[PDB]
């Protein structure tokens, strides 16, 4: 464990539809560095299942393309915080969210030594949201982070974010 801000009273229903990452940020450099890197993952959708488990759809560089990729992360007994199956276990975690606007949320590991993890600051539309990044930074002030990318309306309407 390293993120400690969850959503109280998260209502995962209500987090349906169109995302656009405008900023991501993680723990080691390798993990954003390239277009190929492993947490570099734009969203797309988010579909919450009708028995709250959280169906994610995203885009990422795996060849020399930009492939679709849809990733299911289920349930726990607390409701900011999904598991998704792997050799290992890491976790989604939703920090805040007011549904119509921003969402902000961690992936993180288990370990391993020490835990590595990526977070982003999701919005709705192709704008730059000066509010939700100054949210995303203050989340961000409690973690330990060495990378951190941000993305113009122009690359958020692009395949990949290019
Ligand atoms: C919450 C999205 C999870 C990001 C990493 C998933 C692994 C991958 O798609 O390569
Ligand atoms: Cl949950």
């Amino acid at each position: 464990l390293i993120v400690t801000q969850t959503m109280k009273g998260l209502d995962i229903q209500k987090v349906a539809g169109t995302w656009y990452s405008l900023a991501m940020a993680a723990s080691d450099i390798s993990l954003l560095d390239a277009q190929s890197a492993p947490l570099r993952v734009y969203v797309e959708e988010l579909k919450p299942t009708p028995e709250g488990d959280l169906e994610i759809l995203l885009q990422k560089w795996e060849n020399g393309e930009c492939a679709q990729k849809k990733i299911i992360a289920e349930k726990t007994k607390i409701p900011a915080v999904f598991k998704i199956d792997a050799l290992n276990e890491n976790k989604v975690l939703v920090l805040d969210t007011d549904y119509k606007k921003y969402l902000l949320f961690c992936m993180e590991n288990s370990a391993e030594p020490e835990q590595s993890l990526a977070c982003q600051c999701l919005v709705r539309t192709p704008e730059v949201d000066d509010e939700a990044l100054e949210k995303f930074d203050k989340a961000l002030k409690a973690l330990p982070m060495h990378i951190r990318l941000s993305f113009n309306p122009t690359q958020l309407e692009e395949q990949c974010h290019i």
